């Protein structure tokens, strides 16, 4: 067992050296430029539609928001660190998109820990569980065919030039959708647009959140 | 090239942030001017047991310093970059009859130009001081909120809006209120005591129920 | 030049912050007297089922340190600067019957002037514990707080105020609660549990429903 | 030999912390079991309107590492201390199924044993998704919530419990709610995605209003 | 004035003596255990929620202590015989209400008294809500509540507490409260659990109240 033992201790110490060899030893990665454009792709898993309030027009969701994307500077061999493959990092020691719901009406309330994972491809994989509050007319939510209501998603200070964004279906995951909730889901979706507005040249990218809803029966 | 590029803007950054470090904000013989405009969103809620409207706007705050002037070409022609708002200086622009404390809906970012200039655009909840009697009428109702410097008399920092026209393209179409107006207008109040002039946009806001 | 106005002020700075340690707090061999007055813009609810209300107003505070005082010639005649309120000493004044924790509406910054006058006026919203019973009434209802420092005796802070009557040029004309009248006024209040005197500036404050 | 009792403790953390090398949390090579156990002591609030219940509780956790060991003997017969969570690893157990963040109400310690076990017990109030449907019936309503780690699969951190049987010893016998079952039971599944297995520990609970 | 300037340097220098220079408190121990007292001034009852049994107080929670560690032979600095200084200078007692429903919302500065018999005073106002059944509030008898305060993680062995009197302090509850205060008592208890070896201290606070007429 001494054998074993040493692993385990080689193996802290080729994590702690792989993590020296990222961070500590080499700069924080300053963000995407238009020379070097970083796309994030979004996908939601929507758990609960918590609260729908008729006097204010907000309505609350609960849903974990998937963000991956892929940096040279995060890649590493793992042949060279003991076959390590993938770690978990707290969100403070990398970059992370500032992804931003556009419409929301109080500010996002995290429900995960701030850790990510980084991949030796240089992937990382970023998962806040969030609830958020948002504008949403939900008049017809008593209804056969419900409610629809639409939330945007995208970067606030880097335009299409900078960030672009995917989505690997236009399908909100619900396999997690809460079966007792108060609401039914009744469509989920999830799709870019691109847009341009009147007064900037830069192109602007966001991921459309769209959900048709009722009250459960 | 990637890594030319990042090295580029890691450079640059260091040049600026540190290299002559921390700004110490504007004084009167370093005075500043913060452009600003709003972007109303949503009228969310009008209370009238307690004559407080709680609103939701992107606030455009945009200013110039020397001191954040480059040379793109001195630095692989990059004309701008995004900054964490905390490494810089901002200013203290404040909603003067506020009743919470403001809640802020966007990222703390920044994007510096190589002229110098700052552009800061904090999406915020606000309750304020508002009496919406009247609302349900035709007429609706009338509330104002003033916006400035809390520290920096008009000596030190200048406002300017580039219009006086609050822009509604983005006002949220099923809000239980409608806009029938907003403005935005720079005031100016002198004292006999104070020698300083005080300077704010006063925020107007004409609102009506739907129908 | 401009230039030169911004390094005299980041050295005056690095001089009073730096090029010496923090001020330790009044003692009892070098108390310290605090000047307080109150703007009074809103009374935003009065809670009859808890008996709270809630205030929002300024709160002007006063007081001069040696340690912070300086000569403008040596630093391009600077008269004054704003730096943010964490760099100094503050008191510690408190309201001694709030029910909640006070909500900060203004910016933690403060004004310095080269004489050791510091000026800092935190802008506040405070429930505290107040019976509302008759303020639908023409006579109104009546409540009162006291404000001091929670862990200075009067032999450490002393307060002062400039008036007795609470500024109400700035309260706010279409709040649900008119004024009748607030006063400010310096107390000396004896505790049972210490043998110091505590000094407090006690808010009177009668109002009533609106017409 | 009370400073030297102090000395002792001083040096033991001193050893442990700012000089031996500290876990860089649990991995595929190196995988940690961590245990829970729940102890219920208030049902607050049953919101039909939102299907919302929220719980206060005490969750035990408790986990073992090599490198927080440490020979009594080489240290004045210590074999045990308290330290601040912020010096020490602790797993990121997380409700899957809360609606707000979780509010703690017990201060963030650990205790720490030579054996390298560490004991972390943060008090809790948790609002989760909860039809509360039939809970003012003699059948009660039944609520279900998972706990595991947000970013370790199975491959890095097990989870156990000491029994199945939630802690009521504390239960509030006044509380709104009465217990009818509380349980804790580990679970294992697969997402057809990923081959790693994810582990959760599940806790059911059973309760009608009281009479 | 150099005199005032000479008494400041002297407060600096003892702060720097006493933290930056002594490596700060682990805290108690078995070998070294620590002893708190404990007092309550109630200031008002704010709240009693029927529908959610949880009632809202706010009081002020006397905190003393005291440490070898702390003491200074005022002849050696300027004869201070004590000072304020930030809680966070020093170590504090991790004193817990055991069934509060939210967290304590703090209503006073973070600041303690040190004196130069290493003593320590630490007092802060707090809000607190708490499991309590408000049934009968509104009666002749009123309702009787209680709530439980000591350590969360230090048991006996390291933490006693103990209490100069076991009459809450009403002398600044609120006069027009809604609830008036029938009485309120504060008193030591020492329980053993099953679970652990260990027995355990905590200081009982009873509240009987009702609805004020
Ligand atoms: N000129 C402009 N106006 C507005 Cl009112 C918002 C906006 N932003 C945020 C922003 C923040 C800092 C610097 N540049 C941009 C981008 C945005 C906002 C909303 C939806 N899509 C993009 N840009
Ligand atoms: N003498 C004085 N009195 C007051 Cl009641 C406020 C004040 N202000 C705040 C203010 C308020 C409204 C509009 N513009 C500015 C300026 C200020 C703030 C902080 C420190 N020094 C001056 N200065
Ligand atoms: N002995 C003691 N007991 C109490 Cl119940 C409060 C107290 N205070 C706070 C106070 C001061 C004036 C008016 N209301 C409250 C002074 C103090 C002393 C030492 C540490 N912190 C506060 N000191
Ligand atoms: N074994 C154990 N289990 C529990 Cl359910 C709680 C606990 N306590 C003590 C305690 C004392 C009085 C009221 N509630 C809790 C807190 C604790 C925290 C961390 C390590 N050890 C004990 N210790
Ligand atoms: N692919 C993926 N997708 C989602 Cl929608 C969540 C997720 N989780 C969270 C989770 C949720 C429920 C039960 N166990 C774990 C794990 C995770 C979180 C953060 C980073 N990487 C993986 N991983
Ligand atoms: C019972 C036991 O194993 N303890 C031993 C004992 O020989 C020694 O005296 C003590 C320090 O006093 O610690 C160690
Ligand atoms: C350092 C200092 O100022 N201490 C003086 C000391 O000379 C004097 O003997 C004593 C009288 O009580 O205290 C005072």
């Amino acid at each position: 067992d001494y054998k074993d033992d040493d692993d385990k201790l080689h193996s802290q110490a080729n994590l702690m050296r792989l993590k020296s060899d990222l961070f500590n030893r080499s700069p924080m990665y300053p963000g995407p430029t238009k020379d070097d454009p970083l796309t994030v792709t979004l996908g939601f898993t929507l758990q609960d539609i918590v609260k729908a309030d008729s006097s204010t027009n907000e309505v609350d969701l609960v849903y974990y928001e998937q963000q991956r994307w892929k940096l040279n500077s995060l890649m590493w061999d793992p042949n060279e660190y003991g076959n390590i493959t993938d770690f978990r990092t707290s969100a403070a020691d990398i970059w992370t998109p500032d992804i931003t719901a556009y419409s929301s009406t109080r500010p996002v309330q995290v429900l995960s820990p701030q850790i990510a994972v980084v991949t030796h491809d240089g992937s990382v994989m970023f998962i806040p569980a969030q609830r958020l509050s948002f504008m949403c007319d939900p008049t017809g939510v008593d209804s056969e065919e419900g409610a629809t209501c639409a939330v945007k998603f995208g970067s606030w200070v880097y335009s299409g030039f900078e960030i672009d964004l995917k989505t690997d279906t236009d399908q909100v995951d619900l396999s997690s959708y809460y079966a007792s909730s108060k609401y039914e889901i009744l469509s989920a979706t999830q799709t870019r647009q691109v847009q341009h507005y009147s007064c900037c040249p830069e192109p602007y990218i966001d991921v459309n959140l769209v959900v048709k809803f009722r009250e459960r029966r």
